[PDB]
């Protein structure tokens, strides 16, 4: 389950989310969505989503620090492809 999401990054403010790695799976995942922020207001991103691609760059095997730095250095519209992550039981 995959979605494209476009967040308009504004000067002096963040995108309004945090991201984290996992111990038993590769990749980077949405861990918090700041109430009030850009990610929250756009209304598509969810806690647990995997960030798969950022402005066309594949980051499925990237590190938390790498994706965070990328997002921090990006300007304007940031286009994210994300994967909704289900839990197997």
């Amino acid at each position: 389950d995959t979605l494209t999401i476009g967040l308009q990054k504004k000067p002096g403010k963040g995108l309004g989310l945090s991201i984290v790695g996992k111990r038993n799976d590769t990749g980077v995942f949405v861990s918090d969505i700041v109430k009030g922020g850009i990610a929250d207001a756009d209304g598509r991103l969810m806690q647990g989503d995997q960030i798969l691609m950022v402005n066309g760059e594949d980051v499925r095997n990237a590190t938390q620090e790498a994706v965070a730095a990328l997002l921090k250095c990006s300007l304007g519209t940031v286009t994210l492809e994300v994967g909704r992550i289900s839990t197997y039981v």
